[PDB]
């Protein structure tokens, strides 16, 4: 028992990181079979940031201009290619550490891991959620641009998201690995306001079953709502409205409770209306809503 | 910036996971060079664990009684050894993937990441810390035992945690990697009871200095404080005792930041006389102990 915001073990991911240096600029880049993916805002300089026309700064680089180094193993870049906003060096090696692998575009309320790195080597991991306003709250200094986020089942690691950027209020946007954006964000040192940080309402559903299945149970009341009734409460609390298809996702948690979802939303409501009064639920005086429904499932099952 | 509970890459412990089995037990073993370190409850069933008596079970076990797999690879068992409360199993093949390493055993308030792993596989990576009173709050379902805790510096892996039991309380205790439990605790399924879980004071202090780096300011206040009178409140609330070797570590981050250890102490009473009021300091709602200060320095200058 015991319940922790857990990331999976990074050792796949950390196999395919390595440096890109371009001119004066350096990032991190994803080397999968002979492929580099690299936030193509490496082939800016701070100036260039301000209003950069990316296809115009592209043609003053040639495939030599793009030096990308694995820890030491220098890779030869033999071509190179703009798709949205990401480039993809081509290089003369496979990557001999390539584990199986995926792109895939998640959804708002979706979790992943972070392996952040500096200069192309791993410094740490932390699991993270797409926010519903698209950006993420990450530990993003300096040169982390280029690192990934991914989820891992059993042997293929599915690739979500790159780091490209910092927003003037801290938090953080990027893009899938075809380089499209999550989000209105761009790859431009501009005002980019975020939009309202909203909470999933299903996650914190989760994480309210997850603590009644290690023994936190003071927020079990004897209410029950509607989802109708429940969404109300949740627009004033700038929650996410809870669907039928959430209700649905919970299931599994639901019977192994045997508390009704609609229950479990009745136990939120008062939480929202009442505040925790002081007390906490799994080490966490706030309602937590990083952790989806499979979340719960994986770490209390030990997947 | 931002600022985030990160763990330490985890691929270098990934590669010396093993899963050990004796008789109808099966747990998690460290592969290092040609030994392989693991619970010495591994003899045991949960009848045994009621009353254990050691050495008496294991002169019934043999070389040839330990089977040791790790993925698919089996490993020969050529020797045994208990030490402490760890079996030493000696085995034909020296692990190809042994990092550089250490074994260390950690003073109560230090942090480090465990590597979840159930059957010899990982399922996950997350930073805690030693307790003041040598438990750890962890996530640990039945047969994660054997798996461990360590810090990374540069290249060398120091290994200060291996998994043994889970308290009635649902908290967990466990060993260095000589055998030695951390605390009172024992490897026998008996009442043993934890003793005040005091909070680490430095801890919360570096966190302070992280939050203020990062732009949370708003429980900077105008008074200073002694470490004396600190500490009258210290005790009160049932943090640790902070003394001028705390003080003298806090000193890069109090240089950085030009805010004084004995203000930010004045900020921390404060802030313990009066609550949150319901705000949050990075987004937490209570003052977070699991960020030495030296974390707090490897995060913010990323390293």
């Amino acid at each position: 028992s015991g319940f922790r915001k857990m990331a999976f073990p990074s050792g796949k991911v950390e196999g395919c990181m390595v440096q890109v240096i371009c001119g004066t600029t350096t990032l991190n880049g994803l080397w999968l079979d002979d492929v580099v993916y690299c936030p193509r805002h490496v082939i800016c300089t701070s100036e260039d940031m301000l209003n950069p026309n990316y296809e115009d700064l592209l043609i003053r680089k040639s495939n030599h201009n793009f030096l990308v180094q694995a820890g030491n193993v220098q890779l030869r870049v033999i071509g190179h290619s703009m798709q949205n906003c990401v480039l993809k060096l081509k290089v003369d090696t496979a990557n001999p550490k390539t584990p199986k692998y995926k792109f895939v575009r998640i959804q708002p309320g979706q979790t992943f891991s972070v392996l952040a790195c500096y200069n192309g080597s791993p410094s740490g991991v932390y699991q993270c959620a797409m926010r519903p306003n698209f950006t993420i709250k990450g530990s993003f200094l300096n040169g982390s641009c280029g690192s990934v986020g991914f989820n891992i089942d059993y042997d293929c690691v599915s690739f979500c998201y790159m780091h490209h950027m910092e927003l003037p209020t801290g938090v953080h946007a990027g893009t899938d690995l075809e380089g499209n954006f999550y989000g209105p964000f761009v790859d431009r040192q501009t005002a980019q306001a975020a939009g309202t940080d909203t909470t999933i309402t299903v996650n914190v559903l989760a994480w309210l079953y997850a603590a009644v299945i290690n023994g936190d149970r003071w927020f079990l009341n004897r209410f029950t709502t509607t989802l109708n009734d429940f969404n109300l409460v949740a627009m004033k609390y700038n929650y996410e409205p809870l669907t039928q298809d959430h209700v649905d996702i919970l299931g599994p948690l639901s019977a192994q409770t045997g508390i009704a979802v609609l229950d479990m939303c009745a136990s939120l409501k008062e939480l929202l209306q009442n505040g925790m009064n002081g007390r906490t639920i799994l080490g966490s005086a706030l309602l937590e809503d990083e952790f989806t429904p499979f979340d719960v499932v994986r770490q209390c099952s030990g997947v």
